């Protein structure tokens, strides 16, 4: 599923991401834009041989099982394929664990490089939430 911007903002807010670990809704929407372009089916291979899955490009190195990432963990206890669903529940549940791991949203290199310190409220502008 390719989410619309306000459509994803609503879904994230319903699933309690708005101000989760102190990160406002616009931070999450911004991260999703630059990680996946709001596409739940987005996959990208990393240089280390792990893969990033779904709207928030969650990494098989630590967070989900894809069966092809040697010496990797599955800390969200989910198949990485579950992170590609039209229903973002799994991605949001897993993202809550990631952002709690100690470095906040710096875990998402695209958030640090493209969203951090920017006017992230622009990403929820005009949305009925
Ligand atoms: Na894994």
């Amino acid at each position: 599923k390719v989410f619309g911007r306000c459509e994803l903002a609503a879904a994230m807010k319903r699933h309690g991401l708005d101000n989760y670990r102190g990160y406002s809704l616009g931070n999450w929407v911004c991260a999703a834009k630059f990680e996946s372009n709001f596409n739940t089916q987005a996959t990208n291979r990393n240089t280390d041989g792990s893969t990033d899955y779904g709207i928030l490009q969650i990494n098989s190195r630590w967070w989900c099982n894809d069966g092809r990432t040697p010496g990797s963990r599955n800390l969200c206890n989910i198949p990485c394929s579950a992170l590609l669903s039209s229903d973002i529940t799994a991605s949001v549940n897993c993202a809550k664990k990631i952002v709690s791991d100690g470095n906040g949203m710096n875990a998402w290199v695209a958030w640090r490089n493209r969203c951090k310190g920017t006017d992230v409220q622009a990403w929820i502008r005009g949305c009925r939430l």
